[PDB]
């Protein structure tokens, strides 16, 4: 190597949201020992390694944005890999964009946003739980049945669920309950008790719960007979096969997830990605959609960077827009919009804890940021290469 370029990683370590981002950094780590392991960075001919800087966002909002303060300030880093729920990212997005950073966000979200600062390699809605919402309706054992969403109480579990209700409504059919808990908390039987009065014929849960209080409510709403066999089948946005491994996947065989990365996933790319996270891990571990984004994440922005020349970030980010990465997961694309185009998985989770592919895009999904059930952004798009449409602009 000729040099160093030291980067950020932002995620929780420590408090309700670590056993989901835990992971995360140690996916981001792996593609950064690969890299270097291939060469490192070229840039203006010379070779350099990437080293970095971990800071613990400690499931605390405040802390993710004081932290990007430092990151971007203190350290100089040229880009911040990081976030995980939606309310730490709103809490970081005025920093990136007032210091005119750079954050690559990972996690799975609510769209409504299209920040010239932030690239996005979590699924939109319409890449995740718009066709889960179709197949649980059209094609799963509940198909027909109510639907009742169930979520922690911030944006992305609320976001999330007004889109389902619009796209429940233009189905055709009805939900019958919605109730959110704060992060964290594990307080879940009144909720179990309006479930069973609201579902008594069985049906379809809409879980957005975020963090460890999803291993309360897996494990009681078993103990309530809110189970698979009863003919309640739950469909998650932000749990995947490391948090159902930390669980128990007793608690949710049956039950199902919409991704775009599966472990289960049967290629060379996907077996390579969890071969290699367990060689340098342990051979317990698993590899999930979240870690697969987050994998991506540092490739793309590699990528960028040695088409640039530059670490700069105002260059890097014009220069992400266009790339292709042969993921794990399959080919992926960075967006005009920011965000990735991705095939789409639904999977039905098994005793082992992994998912079962029962249907899966021919090809990749372009994501739509915008959403196009929710009336105040039908119309909207996102294109960042073209001064005249830019963050949000009608068609
Ligand atoms: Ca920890
Ligand atoms: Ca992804
Ligand atoms: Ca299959
Ligand atoms: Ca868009």
């Amino acid at each position: 190597f000729d040099d160093t370029v030291t980067v950020g990683i932002l995620h929780s370590l420590s408090g309700t949201m670590a056993i989901s981002e835990s992971t995360l950094v140690d996916t981001e780590k792996m593609a950064i020992e690969e890299i270097n392991a291939a060469g490192g960075v070229e840039v203006d001919g010379k070779k350099y390694k990437i080293d970095y800087i971990v800071e613990d966002g400690a499931s605390d909002w405040p802390t993710f944005a004081e932290k990007s303060k430092k990151l971007i300030d203190q350290d100089s880093v040229p880009v911040v890999f990081g976030g995980w729920t939606s309310a730490s990212r709103k809490a970081m997005l005025p920093v990136y964009e007032s210091k005119n950073a750079f954050l690559y966000y990972p996690i799975q979200y609510e769209g409504q946003e299209c920040s010239n600062n932030i690239f996005y390699t979590g699924a939109t809605p319409n890449q995740q739980s718009e066709p889960a919402t179709k197949f649980m309706f059209e094609k799963s054992p509940a198909a027909g049945k109510p639907f009742f969403l169930v979520g922690s109480d911030y944006v992305f579990p609320r976001t999330s669920n007004t889109i389902t209700k619009e796209q429940v409504k233009a189905l055709g059919g009805k939900v019958v309950g919605e109730d959110y808990l704060p992060l964290g908390n594990t307080e879940v039987a009144p909720i179990i008790a309006k479930i069973k009065k609201a579902l008594p014929d069985g049906g379809v849960i809409i879980n957005t719960l975020n963090g460890d209080q999803n291993v309360a409510f897996f494990k009681q709403i078993q103990d309530a007979g809110l189970t698979p066999e009863n003919g309640y089948y739950v469909m998650s946005y932000s749990i995947a096969e490391e948090e159902i491994s930390t669980i128990g996947p007793e608690f949710l065989e049956g039950h199902y997830g919409a991704w775009n990365y599966m472990m289960s996933i049967d290629t060379p790319a996907s077996k390579k990605f969890a071969s290699d996270f367990k060689a340098k891990y342990g051979n317990d571990r698993q590899v999930a959609d979240p870690q697969e984004s987050a994998y991506n994440m540092v490739y793309l922005w590699k990528a960028a960077v040695e088409k640039a020349n530059s670490f700069d970030d105002d260059k890097v980010r014009e220069a992400l827009i266009g790339i292709e990465f042969d993921a794990p997961q399959g080919p992926v694309k960075v967006m005009p919009n920011h965000h990735l185009s991705q095939t789409v998985r639904i999977g039905k989770i098994t005793k082992d804890g992994q998912f079962e592919i029962l249907e899966e895009t021919d090809g990749p999904v372009a994501p739509q940021a915008w959403n196009q059930f929710e009336p105040s952004s039908k119309g909207y798009a996102c294109d960042w290469t073209d001064a005249n449409k830019g963050e949000k602009y009608k068609l």
